[PDB]
DNA sequence: TCAAAACGTCTGCAGACGTTTTGA
DNA sequence: TCAAAACGTCTGCAGACGTTTTGA
């Protein structure tokens, strides 16, 4: 596990309070038990101009990786463990987005459990909601009713 | 003239570089001797839900305020000495909005001698439109140009 | 004449989702 | 049956300007 210089994360928290995203979701996806994927992602998004910006995010991060969707680039993050690491690590710094956050880490410390009880997976499936409410969501379908009404 | 946190300057360095504006602009007026007002705006954007976070800011930074637009809330610093003494300490810390910052702190410094002579002033109002062309700009009607002209 | 505030404008996004595949 | 990658796309803006008014 990869320690991050304390002024690193100082300027981090500040960016991503103001121009990041933490997302959470459930995926439908028949291949699983549940059928629905449960996904994490930590999300920054630069105009494809600076996409040198993201690229030494990647070096400094030391994990994830850059996308580019034409006009703009995205860096992405959603190995859970790095990600687990890395938002335990900035968390206490967030003035924004340390819900988010917060409800990330607690889902991925239940991940072996919600892969268990229906019940468990479901309770698991509320966090996400709870994710989405605190974010500015627009175009969302699936939910835990939409989960709770399959189960 | 107040001074900052290293603690404090690298969070807001941060968030500035993702979601804060530094805008500098030739306003037609007038009322001036060169017929334009040479503007700077130190800028940041909320939805209103989330003013408090602005509000907060003001507190922090000691200087300038908050405007409600409706459904987003803008942080506006104005003032030209506590603008040149919040981006003299910012400046280091920045990686995106460093050129920007420099470019402000130059223009607040020539700009008495800028209302002296309208040559030092033409040479101040391509600063501005060295920032414009920094930032993502896509309105922009007044540059060095138009004043050039005008000053004919 | 000036610094600073006040208020107006808009269309190219872009934060935050979506669905499908890859590769175990 | 899973973690992650890859790729598609909507809608309320909001970044970065504009013009006008205030009051020493």
């Amino acid at each position: 596990n990869t320690k991050y210089n304390k002024e690193f994360l100082l300027y981090l928290a500040g960016f991503v309070d103001g121009d990041g995203s933490i997302i959470a979701q459930i995926k439908p996806n028949q291949s699983y038990k549940f059928k629905h994927q449960l996904s994490l992602t930590f999300q920054v998004t630069q105009k494809t101009q600076r996409r040198w910006f993201l690229d030494k995010l990647v070096d400094e991060i030391g994990v994830g990786y850059v996308r580019d969707r034409g006009s703009v680039s995205n860096y992405i993050l959603s190995e859970i463990k790095p990600l687990h690491n890395f938002l335990t690590q900035l968390q206490p710094f967030l003035k924004l987005k340390q819900k988010q956050a917060n409800l990330v880490l607690k889902i991925i410390e239940q991940l072996p459990s919600a892969k268990e009880s229906p019940d468990k997976f479901l309770e698991v499936c509320t966090w996400v909601d709870q994710i989405a409410a605190l974010n500015d969501s627009k175009t969302r379908k699936t939910t835990s009713e939409t989960v709770r009404a399959v189960l």
